[PDB]
């Protein structure tokens, strides 16, 4: 595909330095803050549909 020699896989390197130990272990912690969006319905009160 000749890929490396085109240098396009350049991008998916900068992802990889993003990873790291923490972010494998962020996973599990995602399963309680998964529920951020369900907060987000009280505060879908507050237009009281004064948008119409």
């Amino acid at each position: 595909g000749s890929v490396e020699k085109l240098t396009a896989d350049a991008e998916l390197q900068r992802l990889k330095n993003e990873r790291h130990e923490e972010a494998e272990l962020e996973r599990l912690k995602s399963e309680a803050a998964d529920h951020d969006k369900k907060e987000a319905e009280r505060k879908a009160l507050e237009d009281k549909l004064a948008d119409y």
